[PDB]
């Protein structure tokens, strides 16, 4: 509902040229800590409406853009301010734990 769904192509526009704060998720479709923490993404977009948008690009589906960004395991959450990464998060984490690590990189 308020999660973007990047693509390769999307992903300049939608990312790089926002005008604020992007958390990405790059995720695959077979990888289990991806799915579980999915509808922690989904409750995140609705609690930080205005402060932040969250963007998903699923890495089989989108290729190109990972590498870029030196990705090598997944879930990997990049938090973007106006196109240049400020905060990297590797592997699942909690609700609680997402939360602190968007709290104090957003500041």
């Amino acid at each position: 509902d308020k999660i973007i769904h990047l693509t390769d192509d999307s992903f300049d526009t939608d990312v790089l040229k926002a005008d604020g704060a992007i958390l990405v998720d790059f995720w695959a479709e077979w990888c289990g800590p991806c799915k579980m923490i999915a509808p922690i993404l989904d409750e995140i977009a609705e609690e930080y409406q205005g402060k932040l948008t969250v963007a998903k690009l699923n890495i089989d589906q989108n290729p190109g853009t990972a590498p870029k960004y030196g990705i090598r395991g997944i879930p990997t959450l990049l938090l973007f301010k106006n196109g240049e990464v400020a905060a990297t998060k590797v592997g699942a984490l909690s609700k609680g734990q997402l939360k602190e690590f968007l709290d104090a990189n957003l500041a």
